[PDB]
């Protein structure tokens, strides 16, 4: 229903699009010399950006910090320098976060970085100049619903060590600093490709009077930056269909099921284990496992936001110099195979990696995240003739050579890609740009490959039905044999401490007239190559008896599978990755 609603112009839409991978930077007071997560010399596990909430700092003495909070070295072109090294093509920055710390120059509210504090300089200013200079689209995050500066802001999480949430008016905060800091936003720095919101669900108002102020926000948004972005998270789930907005937005870290979203949305991502700059965070996220995560968000048809931040001085650590300087040198050979390609075609996954798309010169990229097994890539969904293979990064020692078979009695072509080279995956993917002759024409079969393997995922799915707890897949079996069957599911809970949670869990499989009752065993642990750091855990299954080479259909039940959306925490859904047949001691 985004058609019933203003929504950013067709031309901002294009623009979004296009870029495809940007910067998030989380920077303010919090990340001060005395605060990054320390208060009064005491380290506490929270992200920064929420340091004043859990330790109930009273804002009294918050403002105080910002007398001595100076960051003198903050140097804008540096900024959007490594922005763009990193291949990225646009960014949001913080304005203001719940700590109601304006870093932009507010002429309505004094508690603002050029006015409270002796940096005497607007950062927000700069970044957008430089931006304008160096042709990378800007824009902003204001924290909307959540401020705990206000007296009137009440929420889900108050201030309530400050003032008394009875006595808030949150019409007052509304209008007198949420509502002139966004117009100040709005006018003061040029073309904005996104206005970013968060916590939208926090407003702790009627529905209708919610309603009634996103509505209104939205409209004013779309008068004066008819060209940005914005974001669905500017309210809760349940209210997306009563207003206006453009995008959703993913799991933070956690990734998407690989299933094609009937709606635009941005994945996005933490270089470490914060959002703003965490003194004690030395959890460096690797280019490689970042890299994976981009190319398998665009391979579900994502836009990518990875976040940084500044230390107190302005300086950006130099281990996020290095990551992003590591991901830019990748992008300057790779960035086709994933900038303003669309999301796999295939209608299935891979073991080895993901796939992108880039129809107007008929181009499959195939990104190889590790080794795949016997060095083989096996594909019987892709009708087309491939008229030629090559690695995007010609410094990558040997060759791709391939066949294609098509069968006469089924009519499936067969392609097979040999690799044969030495890369060390590692250090980082890489990319196969396979060409392909006339209109793709893909067939959805799913298939035994050339080393017995039936892989069924999400994408590949024939049927599901989550009321009555039934998951089917179709498949072709070349091989006869008894094979094993693993669920290969993902740990879950939060970034700090992943865990699986399905222990002793039981449900059925029916399968080529067999049907039995297992239990989930934790059998095996693996990395998930796209996601950091929840690990894939195989259950082994049972066993499947396939007589002879011919179609079987396979219906995993009694239990919930998370297909088309997942949960990070909620426990009733296991997070499918892939059920695996293959060879009982391969």
């Amino acid at each position: 229903n985004r058609n019933a609603f203003t929504g950013v112009s067709k031309q901002g839409l294009n623009r979004w699009k296009k870029n495809t991978f940007g910067m998030f930077i989380h920077w303010g007071l919090y990340c001060h010399r005395d605060l990054a997560g320390y208060y009064q010399g005491q380290y506490y596990d929270i992200i920064s950006e929420w340091l004043p909430h859990f330790a109930r700092i009273p804002m009294r003495d918050y403002k105080e910090y910002a007398s001595d909070f100076n960051p003198s070295e903050f140097d804008a072109d540096q900024v959007t320098a490594l922005a763009k090294t990193a291949g990225m093509n646009y960014m949001v920055v913080t304005a203001k976060h719940h700590d109601g710390f304006a870093m932009y120059h507010s002429p309505s509210h004094p508690f603002n970085i050029t006015d409270a504090t002796p940096f005497k300089r607007d950062p927000v200013a700069e970044l957008s100049q430089s931006c304008r200079h160096k042709d990378l689209d800007f824009g902003l995050y204001y924290s909307h619903v959540i401020d705990w500066e206000n007296e009137n802001a009440v929420s889900k999480a108050p201030n309530d060590w400050d003032f008394n949430p009875d006595q808030a008016n949150y019409q007052e905060y509304w209008n007198n600093k949420c509502l002139p800091q966004v117009n100040e936003l709005l006018e003061q720095y040029g073309d904005l490709c996104s206005l970013w919101f968060d916590m939208g669900g926090f407003d702790v108002q009627e529905e209708a009077d919610h309603v009634r102020r996103i509505g209104e926000l939205m409209a004013l948004i779309r008068k004066k930056q008819p060209d940005a972005v914005v974001n669905s998270r500017v309210t809760a789930p349940e209210c997306e269909y009563q207003l206006d907005w453009d995008i959703k937005t993913g799991h933070d870290n956690y990734m998407e099921p690989l299933y094609i979203k009937p709606y635009y949305w941005e994945g996005i991502a933490t270089s470490n284990d914060n959002w703003g700059y965490s003194r004690n965070d030395n959890n460096t996220k690797s280019s490689k496992d970042l890299i994976n995560q981009l190319c398998s968000v665009v391979s579900r048809g994502g836009n990518f936001l990875l976040n940084i931040t500044l230390d107190h001085n302005g300086r950006i650590p130099q281990s996020l110099v290095r990551l992003l300087s590591e991901i830019g040198q990748w992008m300057q050979v790779n960035q086709e195979a994933v900038i303003d390609t669309e999301a796999t075609p295939l209608q299935t996954g891979f073991n080895w990696g993901v796939v992108t798309h880039r129809p107007a010169t008929n181009k499959l990229y195939l990104h190889v995240q590790r080794q795949p097994e016997q060095n083989v890539i096996c594909l019987h969904s892709l009708n087309n003739r491939i008229k030629q293979v090559r690695l995007l990064d010609n410094q990558i020692k040997g060759h791709v050579s391939y066949l294609q078979k098509t069968h006469t009695d089924t009519g499936i072509t067969a392609s097979t890609l040999n690799l044969q080279l030495g890369h060390n995956y590692d250090r980082m993917p890489l990319v196969i740009e396979l060409e392909y002759d006339g209109e793709l024409d893909i067939n959805p079969i799913v298939h035994q490959d050339r080393l017995a393997k039936v892989r069924l995922d999400t994408l590949n799915i024939a049927h599901f039905d989550p009321e009555k707890l039934t998951y089917r897949w179709t498949f072709q079996i070349q091989s006869p044999g008894r094979f094993a069957l693993d669920l290969v599911s993902l740990e879950t809970m939060h970034h700090k401490d992943p865990q699986w949670v399905h222990n002793g869990k039981t449900g059925r499989i029916s399968c080529g007239g067999q049907s039995w009752e297992f239990e989930l065993n934790l059998d095996k642990t693996d990395t998930n190559d796209a996601q950091v750091p929840w690990k894939n855990i195989h259950s082994r299954l049972g066993e499947l008896h396939f007589p002879q080479a011919g179609e079987y259909t396979l219906e995993f039940s009694e239990l919930p599978l998370a297909i088309d959306q997942s949960e990070k925490y909620g426990q009733d859904y296991i997070n499918l990755e892939y059920l695996q047949l293959g060879p009982r001691l391969a």
